[PDB]
């Protein structure tokens, strides 16, 4: 079986006038042959083009790596996570549906699920999913829909999401995974038993800080059909040019992947043994609960952890007397970021979501990069050993 | 009073670096200076950027460009017309509103109110508006929103924008106004009263055909704010790429729409006096229903219009024997596009939707470039004798 | 017109894509052995490298190519590489050259710096009379290089004159058209071997490209142009070809624009008592006029007026709110700059006499904003 | 000593308004403060930018993430490998000057040196520069300039660059060194005592396949001064959107680098045990000759190199049978390519130089990307055991 790393430099399709690199289809429409096959085409009837925000040949070719590597019937691309979010729950529930998600999400998924879903009568409770039990008890009749992060953002909390793709399966209930912490060489969730794999390639697929935008994969070919109906009206799209720098940075994903799983432990372990750090969840430590479950589920780690100051003030400290990393919210660069949940990306979200994701003024966020590590803890080290 | 050529020649802002041509911000993150300009930069303190989600300096200054010839007080830019038109719909409205919607509205826009909107509990009527008095009688408690399309596509059936927004004020609704067909040249829809003005800026706006893009601009700081909050969720972005080449294209807007009205208008009366054309549906034309109230109420017109074959069969000759003309969907591209609406743009709406629109395999849209309009007319004289 | 043309170029669409795609690869496949041995030996159709040819960049070639009448275009990486490729491609050791006198900066440096480290021999001359052309010539001329009308100062040559003397003598008649674009000056049609065009102003039209473009008469000169470009390096990327093809479609319109607001302009200025004088080749004043007339059908919008100091100059330049004050020319909005110690702040003390550039010249692009607004800014900007 | 993966990952500069990525000045010119802030900067006198042509932000991001790997005074980046090579040699050779150039060059390379430099009045030879003897046996009173490819493409020829480095600093010459098949990673041509070290961006550097570059980097600020007065003049450009990307695939080399040269060498071991093959021209292999100077003089080796088949006929079989491999010329892409020097990147090479350059038809050129490298060996494997 051939490797990742040589599926993703090779993707299925045709070359376009021999172009060794697909080139960028910067046209908002397609010319046709003759009315009929123009119409046939509005039918789904041959093989062929219409207008970008049905489809673009640029981005579809970055769609089929994402499938290639999720192992999905479709992938859809977005002008974001939050796009590809939107949209992998919006298509679906309706009116008098119920929505389970994890208590510890990103802040604007939180924002979407507890401000916009219930004003289109969709029910929505935050539940922490890293329980099973939990996930069953607060199940109702018109349950449709789990979605999970794991590891969460910011604190890396570890749902069984084996475990709750069973009860979905047995409910009728899809389950929509946001992988975007762990990328998809580590962690594939409709292997898992998810119905939806999504990710904001902002962060690690594409790589390179340099585009905003989303992608989501589905099992099926009926729901990826619906995902991108709903697309075609709400609107979020890759652009052509993000689209190639995004299959631009797929390119090196694995080796990236690789490097960043083993720097972001090395520094884990290094904070970890640190006297000025109280605590690092990071998942692949043994120290971290729910650790069992992501080893089991996961075939590496993301680089993006959180941990623990004596204070807020020595958060502050260390946070800005570093060389190496980047004071920057984002996250899975290739450098390495760092910055302050409970006063930047989690400001946003409501006390009561706050208090059970348990952010506080002490935690500090690393994103670690590709530099070399023994470079990237001397920084740390040097901050965290200022006068 | 400052041309709004040399206005869109010279948007406000600083330079960047002092380079003459703004730069293209193509990257997701900005860095903080400490822990706590970042921290008032989350809480809408001080001046600066975070996440291009967020704010983005080249989308921005896109943003000023059109905020500028709409005189709104804000404007927010998407990944599609569709996106602007989503996020300044849903931004909104919720479960127990109605919306009154033209009857006459791009395919897609029509999928929207009619298939997504109420799946979120939202009521929806869509209405003849170019009776005012249609509108009154389709009134209700709970109307929270009249959405128009003025000139509509693609039959360019025209609305009374100002008589509506009267409306909408009287009975404490929002009026949103998709502009597309016309720009914003011509066509202001804040200065007749309406909430909001949005365009599918994949159109004329960027003009050039290599962009898919949407605007919307509120008249209300409040309105504005509301739409960014929804488009922070809903993730409907313009690329860093993408607002570099819609500015770029907008800097020849008022030229570009100046040929387009005056060949679109030439090509209109063409057709209108041609044998084998049954009518023409251009909002210009002294013949059309609706001509009085787009004279008042526009400063010029687009040239996107729709006109009758006799049959078909007359149809489908015409579309593929021309040379110059380019059979494809989309508009307001410098060159000449014609699309055959029943079986392409409007394709899923419903039949009684479609029954209500006029939309019959007979018609046929073009919309009229920049090219030469002597070229234009002797490339649908010959396709119009064989 | 023309407008009809550069909006549908000839070629076949790329998947059915409208916008033609920007192809941004460094290589191409080949299908076989044979397939590529057969392309690196000019048979078949399709490509290798982009050095040797690129798509996007191609279209752009044909654009130009099909306005000037050429039997081909090449597109470079700025004017100066258009320059350098359109000269020393052809010109070798125990060649002479005969310039015109008054040439932009970098031509001047080109020609007088770096021609005679390669055995070259130049003269720069008046190219404005034919006699002095003739004056200049040797058995050893190989090549007359004109711009006309001339950055800065508008000086105007004889195109078609020296056309003649160059036909009748054996050389290639190579002009630069920067300034007027090729919808009103076509030297091949006026009898000249190759015509160029820093891309980066009228052309592209919207200051955000640097590129190149140079068109040859016969389809050996356009060879052998390409032929040193492959050796040289000078290429378009291919997303500036795609922005310069893109810009290239309001080219006509823009022209017409720039052509009536620079005439409108000279003519303000010319009346305007803190003027000394207005260099603009479309004013009845204006020597040269006549020639420029009778062999362009229009005018660009860029052009020198003196002023009465150098301070007056200053004063000038450094209260415009609409004007920008920033070297290049050909953008949509007006640009104003000072060429003596600018474009021209290298150019030798001796050549710039002959040039008759002075502290006292201001040189303005005129953009397409609304005339009215770019008068009443060098209104305001005058008299306050 | 910090890293070069950290120090191309933090280049120095300011950020441009807080822009994590450094943007792309798309632009032909810029904006003066007075007439006096203009003129000062056409004098050299002060801080900014005037006009693209002269300095773009953007390239001198890429330029200053070069010269800082090269350990060179600057860097200055082309449209092309072949400007930047143009641009090292016309800066400072005039008439009646003396080049002597290694017989083994790119082919374009040869074409610049043997037919536009001798119509410049410079004299070139064209000498065997892996024997330093056969280097001062041409040497003349007037010679000026010694320009060596180490490895050579495509044959992989060694010179030994130190030693012909003395022999140039004895005699007044300047040492050009072209390390496009090595990459700065490996070859550092300043630290053996070149001058003058350039490549082709187009190929390692950049690592993606998706623009065409070049560039030069000077031990001396007179020298770098030079080169950017010949470019003002002759006008090769990196494009701002090029320099954005080959930044961007810079950030990148070294753990490219790392993969290309290991995979690189496993091939040629693999090809060299193989019955089919006859040679293998990898200066990595111990029967390579000049393996002993690679080795002392480089700190790696790049993975493009060429082999002999046992014909033509064998050859071509070979290379129309791969999957994985691409028919292409080109080098130093992510994926892997092949091609055939006889009749592609050395066709145009006069018959004369190609029997001294010892290219024959039985040839195949590799360049081995960083696929997995078993999907490599076993693409090769299966199209040698062909029926
Ligand atoms: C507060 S601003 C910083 C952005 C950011 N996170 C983003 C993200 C998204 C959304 O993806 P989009 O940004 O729309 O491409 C979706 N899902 C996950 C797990 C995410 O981490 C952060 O810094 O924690
Ligand atoms: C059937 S496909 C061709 C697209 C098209 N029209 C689009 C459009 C949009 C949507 O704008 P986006 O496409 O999302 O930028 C919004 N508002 C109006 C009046 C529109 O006409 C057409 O060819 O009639
Ligand atoms: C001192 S810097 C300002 C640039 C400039 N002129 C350029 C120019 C070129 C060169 O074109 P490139 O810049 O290489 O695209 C060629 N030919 C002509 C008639 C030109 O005017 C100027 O502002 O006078
Ligand atoms: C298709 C190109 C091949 N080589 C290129 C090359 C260049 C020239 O570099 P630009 O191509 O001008 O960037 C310079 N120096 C070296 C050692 C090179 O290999 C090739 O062999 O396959």
């Amino acid at each position: 079986a051939q490797d990742i790393t040589t599926t993703l430099l090779h993707p299925k399709g045709d070359h376009v006038l021999h172009s060794h690199a697909y080139p960028i289809f910067q046209t908002s429409t397609f010319c046709f042959d003759s009315t009929q096959q123009g119409a046939d085409l509005f039918m789904g009837k041959g093989e062929g083009h219409i207008y970008s925000r049905l489809g673009n040949p640029t981005v579809e070719q970055f769609e089929e790596m994402v499938c290639s590597i999720e192992g999905a019937a479709g992938s859809a691309a977005f002008g974001s996570g939050m796009g590809a979010i939107s949209s992998s729950t919006l298509a679906f529930l309706q009116k008098g549906d119920h929505l389970i998600a994890g208590d510890t999400l990103y802040g604007c998924t939180v924002s979407l699920f507890t401000h916009w879903l219930p004003r289109f009568g969709i029910e929505v409770d935050l539940i922490d999913t890293s329980d099973v039990e939990k996930v069953k008890a607060a199940w109702k009749p018109n349950t449709k829909m789990v979605y999970l992060e794991s590891p969460a953002n910011p604190t890396c909390k570890v749902s069984d999401i084996k475990g709750i793709a069973v009860v979905c399966h047995e409910r009728g209930a899809r389950l929509v995974v946001d992988a975007t912490f762990t990328s998809p060489c580590f962690l594939k969730p409709l292997e898992l038993g998810a119905d939806i794999a999504l990710h904001s390639v902002s962060k690690y697929i594409n790589g390179h800080g340099d585009v905003i935008g989303g992608v989501s994969s589905a099992k099926t070919a009926e729901d990826i059909a619906t995902i991108k109906f709903y697309r075609k009206d709400a609107g979020s799209l890759m652009a052509p040019m993000d689209a190639f720098l995004c299959a631009r940075g797929m390119k090196t994903l694995p080796i990236r992947m690789q490097i960043h799983m083993e720097n972001g432990l090395k520094v884990a372990k290094f904070l970890e043994q640190h006297e000025k750090i109280v605590k690092v969840n990071h998942p692949g430590l043994e120290s971290f609960p729910g650790h069992d479950i992501a080893k089991k589920q996961m075939t590496g780690y993301g680089s993006t952890f959180l941990f623990e100051m004596k204070s807020f003030e020595a958060a502050k400290k260390l946070m800005e007397h570093l060389k190496v990393c980047t004071l920057a919210v984002s996250l899975g660069c290739v450098d390495t970021l760092i910055e302050h949940p409970a006063s930047m990306t989690h400001a946003a979200v409501p006390e009561n979501i706050m208090r059970k994701q348990g952010i506080t003024p002490e935690l500090v966020r690393i994103s670690v990069g590709i530099e070399n590590v023994d470079d990237i803890i001397a920084d740390l080290k040097q901050a965290l050993e200022l006068w």
